């Protein structure tokens, strides 16, 4: 269960895997498996981490639809892998995966944005090892995000000609999603090491409780924190000291290991410095398992904080925080879906430019470096699962149930320790409202998928559901999350460029969300913008107009007192697939692709220099 | 001398120490000595490898002055490091570096573009190390490439209000080249070990014959090789094994190690599959140093060929090549200079798409995974040094003449086991012409510096200078190398958007050289392009005068059996310092920066598809 990224310290070792690997596509339904057993025939080269589609352009691979095989061959010293535990880990492979180890199987994986690993340690051999990774794009009717299996994609454009045309087209996927396709190593891969005999396989630091925060939110003069270690392996030991910012150690203690092996237990920490959004600060939590060297060990980035929804309140140390940000995407020009940490510093740093601070991992879990980033960069995150897409075809599926089940608890086995991370949301804009038995349907099918939520994380942040533009009125499922989080485009999809309609409609419904009396948040709301297309009086595309957007509407949510943040659509411009709404893909951005402030960015980050992240309601 | 790239294996490991690291600003000629004993205070993130000055919006890093510092920390096992030599390699610091562990000076380093590496078995200790890497980004009258040291850069715009107010602004430098000056951590940071007592140093492969080549060039009767391998360390011998592209071994030979020690000797390969553009063929020479555990292994990548300048032609396995292609730089949107696999991978698709053949690594030496790429996927490359911006001012200088014999022999010393390389370049666009004594003391700096890229070569490949438009009446220096490389701007830079004009200048230039009797390429030509602005008769700026442009000057050079190949400027529109003539940054890109085609792109696209690798004159 434990997804610890690998770490090299005295008992450990990471050997990274990345680099120009060789590629083929095959089959859409299938590969030659033999590809295993020996080099690629007239490979391609093809680099990873990243998504494979835009890096040939002799092929059309954005048009790809089935199987791809990677492989490329490694080695490494006979006394570093002697009597060590071997793991072979793949940060991510889009979406699903079988992986062959000198023309063994070691087996499969099908969530695309979630680590899996394998114990390599005896298919390994000396010299030259050969690793071969069947990759497949499919998506359908039972995957997470959600395919469609006929028809048409996202938001797409009777005739006989047009039916039998249908029927012989070349097969695609069919996305019920908008956003491209990416597919392949998205990210990094890499063997590394453990102990064999006894090992650290799960680390869970929880914030406990909070005595006498400071009025600033700098300090608190007592914090209760827990913490969790699980061995793998097999009166033993593990050491637990916590290291402040400057490496020196506050606290520690020695926890006995009892038997499936787990030590737990709880520390006070005196005058506790606090992590807050804008301005970080972490401990380390460093576990060594007792017995010119010594044994196991790992260290634990963590933040002390605590995150309570209040009323109409959401509080990070006891202080009503307002939400100040976008969704993203992992989304850029050559590696597609590829981590770049490049572009993930970069953004974090315009995120501190514009003076947001938070953003939703739309719709995906990230890479876990972007985490660690925002931990020290002092930005809050709401983590996603891939459940996007999804309508009534996919409540009743029970391996579709047990695919989100997979995608919460890995998301949150692999996201606990970060403070950065506030709350989780379960899924992005799927059916819940209607007639009949609808309703009900999509109630009793999020309900248990809320719970696990709750359960999974040792933290028990709040748990919210992404809420599509929809009949809030007959929708049962929404108003039940810990915070509600709207995506809404009046004015853009309805009510089209009319922004006093726009504005009235969008406060009927906040009539009505002021009624139900949660906290409530956008997570969505924008307008398609081309940068450099301008008006006097801004219409639809123009820089203008989504400016005027913007200020309209958020003039209209700072009347209301409940409304806790405004997160809105999108933080940059992003590949989609091809069709009649899309310039170019998702336009949307306040920021172009290669991260250029349009007009509406400089607007905003005007307004977010005006309001604190604590006290603004 | 040697720098082989570092190779894992089973006497052999690489620990990568690419990630996200602390980093500062400091001074314009200092910074604080005690960020080297202790970590940073305040710490930015910063991506490594990459340029650091596009990765932080909040500051204006683009107008940073002077110095930089870089920091890390990392932990390896104790029984990684045991009885082993620890080398820690930088591929590149952009432009010169101080090295810091754990509070020692390591050492430094000079020359933006080439890899350096600092024994570390006594600085390293067990636990966390602290890596500090100090980076300075200044350039001017005697470093390569050139900065000036006073006044306005390159194609840059008495009144005593502009000579005061100069006297008093903020220092910047200024680059006498045409791209901007991104520096810090370009290229990849890693530790690596080799066996203490006696290590592989350096290789050397050559073709030395080739009998009876096949009349397709895909074979020849007889190869012969001759190897080098240089030992470091202290009845010795040293097994190499050649191995075809299957992994087979085709040849083999057991060497006496000789004191400098060092084995050689020569190997026959029998029907020997050789290496062409469109249609790479590598081998492998396995090197074992002879004496569970073994001693010391490293494998040489090469490809059998020959080049020979004979005449006016420009023989590939003594067939005539016509090169087709363009400058390349180093340059994208986050990145900055920043080297970056999955844009390498799309770069050479393109390449492939195009139907072009080669380029030209301008102007420095490209990050080394680049070279591998073009080895298999049968591009050719022409290899340059960061001698860009030189003039009389710099033939004088001592120290510059040190730094580029440096540049030369660092460059040749990495990079001349690729067999894609087939000629080196000593500079770009250097002052070679004007009166009196000017030449004299152009062709006195030179000839030196061409003569010692003979020397280095064990392949002893051709050695050009790429030429600036200039007054080729009274340049002596062009007319001596073994290609003549010129770049020509008639058209765009004079007899500005009359192309008639343009190629009667052209005819009366080739004229010229017609006579000199030396093969002569084109290296730059072209017309900066704004994608999407259009014109029924093509204007400057346009997408119809870009292709315009191409096609007549193209439509004369067809004319001339003696020129063999075309090289454009440039591959990609890429980032320059500001200016009035650069509308954000160098736009003469037959692609956008972000690798898209402009009409000219399919139009060259067209031509080389109908221009074969051999044989077009
Ligand atoms: C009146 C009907 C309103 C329809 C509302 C549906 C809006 C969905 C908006 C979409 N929501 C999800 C996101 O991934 C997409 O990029 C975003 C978009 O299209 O820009
Ligand atoms: C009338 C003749 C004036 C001299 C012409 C010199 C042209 C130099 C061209 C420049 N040559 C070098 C290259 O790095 C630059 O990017 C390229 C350019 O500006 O586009």
């Amino acid at each position: 269960n434990g997804m610890l990224y690998p770490q090299s310290n005295d008992s450990r070792i990471v050997f990274p895997l990345d680099g120009v690997w060789d590629f083929r596509t095959a089959g859409e339904d299938s590969y030659p498996a033999e590809w295993a057993d020996a080099p690629l025939p007239e490979p391609l080269p093809m680099a990873v981490p990243g998504s494979y589609n835009d890096q040939n352009d002799e092929l059309n691979l954005r048009a790809h639809y089935g199987w791809v095989v990677y492989q490329r061959s490694f080695a490494v010293p006979s006394r570093l892998v002697a009597g060590q535990r071997m793991i072979l880990r793949f940060d991510a492979a889009t979406h699903a995966a079988d992986v062959y180890l000198n023309g063994q199987l070691l087996g499969s994986h099908f969530g695309g944005f979630l680590p899996f690993e394998f114990d390599v340690t005896s298919a390994l051999h000396a010299g030259e090892n050969l690793l071969t990774v069947a990759v497949d794009n499919r998506i359908g009717s039972s995957t997470l995000p959600v395919g469609n299996d006929a028809g048409t994609a996202f938001m797409g454009s009777n005739v006989p000609a047009v039916a039998e045309a249908k029927k012989h087209a070349r097969r695609q996927n069919l996305p019920n999603f908008d956003f491209f396709n990416f597919a392949g190593l998205n990210r990094h891969v890499e063997l590394y090491t453990t102990p064999a005999d006894a090992y650290i396989a799960d680390i869970a630091i929880t914030t406990e409780r909070l005595d006498h925060i400071a009025g600033d939110a700098c300090t608190a003069a007592n914090a209760l924190i827990a913490y969790d270690v699980t061995f793998g392996g097999d009166g033993r030991q593990v050491r637990i000291s916590i290291l402040d910012g400057e490496g020196t150690v506050v606290a520690g203690v020695t926890a006995d290991i009892e038997r499936t092996a787990k030590a737990s237990g709880e520390i006070a920490i005196r005058d506790a410095k606090l992590w807050n959004p804008g301005a970080a600060y972490l401990y380390t939590a460093v576990a060594e398992l007792l017995p010119s060297r010594i044994i196991d060990a790992y260290r634990q980035t963590f933040g002390i904080r605590t995150v309570e929804v209040s009323g109409t309140t959401f509080l990070i140390n006891g202080k009503p925080f307002y939400f100040k940000g976008f969704g993203k995407h992992e989304d850029s020009y050559f590696h597609g879906r590829g981590t770049d940490d490049v572009l993930n510093v970069k953004d974090v740093s315009l995120i501190h430019w514009l003076h947001a601070n938070s953003f939703r991992t739309s719709h995906y879990p990230y890479a876990e470096s972007m985490y660690d980033l925002c931990d020290r960069e002092g930005i809050v995150i709401i983590d996603e699962v891939p459940a996007v897409g999804m309508s009534w075809l996919q409540y009743a599926n029970p391996l579709v149930a047990e695919r989100h089940r997979e995608a919460i608890r890995g998301m949150i086995a692999r996201d606990k320790n970060h403070p950065c991370i506030v709350m989780w949301s379960i899924a992005n804009e799927p059916g819940l409202d209607g007639d009949g038995e609808r309703p009900r349907q999509a109630y009793d099918y999020f309900r248990p998928l809320y719970e696990l939520a709750h359960a999974s994380d040792p933290q028990n942040r709040p748990v919210t559901l992404v809420c599509c533009q929809n009949d809030y009125t007959t929708d049962i499922t929404e108003r039940t999350m810990d915070v509600v989080c709207i995506n809404r485009y009046y004015g853009w999809y309805n009510l089209s460029g009319d922004l006093d309609a726009a504005c009235h409609a969008l406060n009927i419904e906040l009539d009505f969300w002021e009624n139900i009396g949660k906290p409530v948040m956008f997570t969505e709301y924008g307008a398609d913008t081309i940068e450099g297309i301008h008006g006097t009086h801004g219409e639809m595309f123009s820089e203008e107009f989504q400016r005027d957007y913007y200020a309209r509407i958020n003039a209209e949510i700072d009347k209301r007192p409940w409304f806790i943040g405004e997160q809105l659509w999108n933080f940059a411009d992003f590949a989609t697939f091809q069709g009649i709404i899309r310039v170019e893909g998702n336009r949307k951005g306040i920021l172009t692709r290669d991260r250029q402030p349009k007009m509406a960015a400089h607007w905003l980050r005007e307004r977010w220099a005006g309001i604190p992240d604590y006290g603004y309601k």
